[PDB]
């Protein structure tokens, strides 16, 4: 049959337009709200779900005509979930200057520019072709398109209500429709069997907010979710006893981390922050709450990077005794530092932040959880410590180093990084050449500028787990 489907998760995203939901919880409903040109198979070429080879979706033919532009040949008669009819111009706004990377898209699309590619404006040939271009050349167009960047919005209807109220009401050509949301609480998406794809196989969707992760696992136990998200090794043991229960869980290509307002006076320079950097102990946090399953990076660089990649680069620095230098250098009073966290909205934010309180207690810093629930967040003013994360979106070091940490990017733009100008100009130089040793040198100086200026601190890529019953075989969670 096709069941409705009901899903616990850590947390709900702030609106369901596209590019503003890119998050760890957006990106679940959204997928099935919305298409992309062009997907990667998550298995070709032997890989075990985290494979790169693109192929046809939206997009059923497309030709790289030369270094920055593709023309892209769409699927006809794929209909919005409005009836209207997806043409070559819808696929233009997508990527156009008005909506997406000219100087007024900054002021509702906040991160559309830092994320974007250089685009030009795209080219509609005829209904069904359009060709994407940029003003320098790019390899990375059309796995742009297989990216979160990539899902297409309809043009009349998403300019006529503009990108917030399209947030709320949320119109795609995915196998799913909009039917609710509630900040802060649930969606409920429905099957769109006028899907050009094949046909959706549950009935509806409801993604519920459940903050704590033993609600969802007993909520799972009891049969009031079918499937949950966010959990740990450690809720394996107990979900895995129930034979109709099972869990599932990988390293995914997302790091945890900490970081800082750095336009408050205490984060303005690096000395405090590295301080609260090298007293951090990775492998005891990995050991004690993460069954050994996380694994730590040897720094800003991840196999997904692919000629990016640096597989004998050194591992992050531990040195308890240049972090007692560095906070008695910095002045420090000896000041409370708060560190604000959503929960456990990040899989052992707290078990970890507890952790990390006590390493930092024994380098002469006090620093303070505040622990906030989902929409009563801090004004930036309020923030001086705060966790995230960065999904690796591109098979390419530019992304999240560049589009993050960059000159553009909203590390330094919204949080008052003051990077060194080495930084700055390797980070227009990398966006500009082919890969080469020159390439990966240069993104090799900007990880050790990283971890010299800590505007940062990468803690570990964690081990991903959800569960769900195990006759319940489709799962809407990535
Ligand atoms: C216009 C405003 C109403 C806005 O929509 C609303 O979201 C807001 O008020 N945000 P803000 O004032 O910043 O309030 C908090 C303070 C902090 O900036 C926080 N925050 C930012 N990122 C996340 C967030 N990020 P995430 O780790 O789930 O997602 C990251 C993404 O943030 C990241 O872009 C991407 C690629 O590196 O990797 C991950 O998907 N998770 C929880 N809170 C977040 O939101």
């Amino acid at each position: 049959e096709r069941r409705a489907l009901k899903i616990g998760v850590n947390g709900i995203p702030v609106t369901l337009e596209p590019i503003n939901a890119i998050s760890n919880v957006g990106p679940r409903i959204v997928n099935q709200i919305f298409d992309t040109l062009v997907v990667r198979d998550f298995f070709s070429n032997g890989a075990p779900g985290n494979g790169i080879n693109l192929m046809p979706s939206l997009a059923e033919s497309w030709e790289r005509i030369d270094d920055k532009s593709v023309r892209f040949k769409l699927r006809q008669k794929v209909m919005f979930h409005d009836g209207v009819e997806m043409t070559a111009d819808d696929v233009a706004y997508t990527f156009s200057s008005e909506r997406l990377w000219g100087p007024d898209a900054i002021k509702v699309i906040p991160l559309g520019g830092s994320y974007a590619l250089d685009f030009d404006e795209p080219v509609v040939e005829d209904k069904y072709t359009v060709v994407i271009r940029t003003k320098t050349p790019t390899p990375l167009t059309e796995s742009y398109m297989a990216s979160w960047m990539g899902r297409i919005v309809p043009k009349a209807y998403y300019k006529t209500l503009g990108t917030a109220a399209f947030g709320n009401k949320p119109v795609g050509t995915g196998p799913y429709k909009f039917v609710e949301f509630v900040a802060n609480d649930r969606v409920v998406i429905e099957a769109n069997d006028a899907y050009w794809g094949l046909k959706p196989t549950a009935s509806k969707i409801t993604y519920q907010l459940v903050a704590e992760p033993a609600t969802r696992v007993a909520g799972l136990i009891s049969g009031e979710y079918d499937i949950v998200t966010t959990l740990t090794p450690d809720d394996m043991a107990l979900i895995n006893s129930y034979p109709d229960l099972e869990t599932r869980g990988n390293i995914v290509e997302n790091f945890h981390m900490f970081t800082f307002n750095m336009n408050q006076p205490v984060f303005q320079s690096k000395p405090l922050r590295r301080a609260l950097a090298l007293a951090v102990n990775r492998p005891l946090i990995v050991q004690s709450l993460w069954m050994n399953k996380a694994t730590i990076p040897n720094g800003f660089n991840f196999p997904n990077y692919g000629k990016t990649f640096d597989p004998n680069r050194r591992a992050m620095e531990y040195n308890i005794e240049e972090a007692k230098r560095l906070v008695k250098e910095s002045g420090y009073d000896g000041t409370p530092i708060t560190y604000h966290t959503m929960g456990n909205y990040y899989a052992n934010a707290v078990p970890a932040l507890m952790m990390m309180i006590e390493m930092w207690k024994q380098i002469g810093v006090t620093v303070v959880p505040k622990v906030y629930a989902p929409g009563g967040a801090p004004k930036d003013q309020d923030s001086y410590m705060r966790n995230w994360s960065n999904g690796q979106w591109m098979t390419d070091a530019w992304a999240t180093m560049i589009c993050e940490f960059g000159p553009k990017g909203q590390v330094q733009k919204r949080w008052g990084w003051k990077a060194p100008a080495e930084f700055n100009d390797l980070c227009t130089k990398v966006s500009q050449i082919p890969d080469s040793k020159e390439r990966f040198d240069a993104f090799n100086r900007l990880r050790d500028i990283f971890e010299e200026e800590a505007p940062a601190v990468i803690l570990y890529q964690p081990f991903d787990v959800y569960a769900a019953r195990k006759d319940v075989h489709w799962r809407p969670i990535s």
